[PDB]
């Protein structure tokens, strides 16, 4: 199937599992990163992941592995909700939310009242990856310093006094909190 499951923090003796349910329940391919046709993360420990901030951002399910045994205890991919992390990730069910509602294709909003960003190639996660977390999320970015207004991650060169310099936490938190974050505790 071209939708992809993609697993996370999961040790080996639970992605063996995945593996074996998933070919018996089919459904699914499973891969390595969340992309475009990824609609399902599970993950293995509650942690936050590139992969599991990728998920959020396209409003993908992210559940527990408790999921994948439930289902071939039922001989069939049951209903997400009960095993959505919100506990750990309160951003996961209410980008879910949005995306499954989306009457067209999903983006989200969370930047779409941002100024343009500036991501320094020297940045964590990949300038790429943060990147694409900023566009899913549905801020623009900048190609250049020049002109814009917000500058994320390590920058050693010219400083103006009119932008602001902020660590890529501030994108981060940004998107685990559903809620852009105050600039104040980001900066540098």
């Amino acid at each position: 199937p071209t939708r992809t499951l993609v697993m996370t923090s999961m040790p080996s003796e639970k992605q063996n599992v995945v593996i074996q349910v998933v070919d018996k329940l089919k459904g699914f391919s499973i891969a390595p990163d969340v992309c475009e046709t990824t609609t399902h993360v599970l993950s293995g420990k509650p942690l936050r992941t590139l992969n599991v901030l990728l998920g959020i951002a396209r409003g993908c399910w992210v559940l527990s592995y408790d999921w994948v045994l439930w289902s071939l205890e039922l001989g069939h991919w049951i209903s997400e909700e009960p095993f959505e992390l919100s506990h750990h990730f309160p951003a996961a069910p209410l980008c879910r939310s949005e995306c499954h509602l989306s009457a067209g294709p999903y983006r989200g909003t969370l930047f779409a009242d941002q100024p343009a960003m500036f991501v320094s190639p020297a940045s964590s996660p990949p300038v790429a990856k943060l990147c694409e977390l900023v566009h899913l999320c549905g801020g623009r970015v900048s190609q250049v310093p020049r002109q814009a207004s917000i500058v994320i991650g390590p920058y050693s060169g010219k400083k103006k006094a009119t932008v602001k310099y902020l660590s890529e936490k501030w994108v981060l938190d940004s998107i685990t909190q559903h809620k852009v974050c105050a600039p104040e505790n980001y900066l540098l």
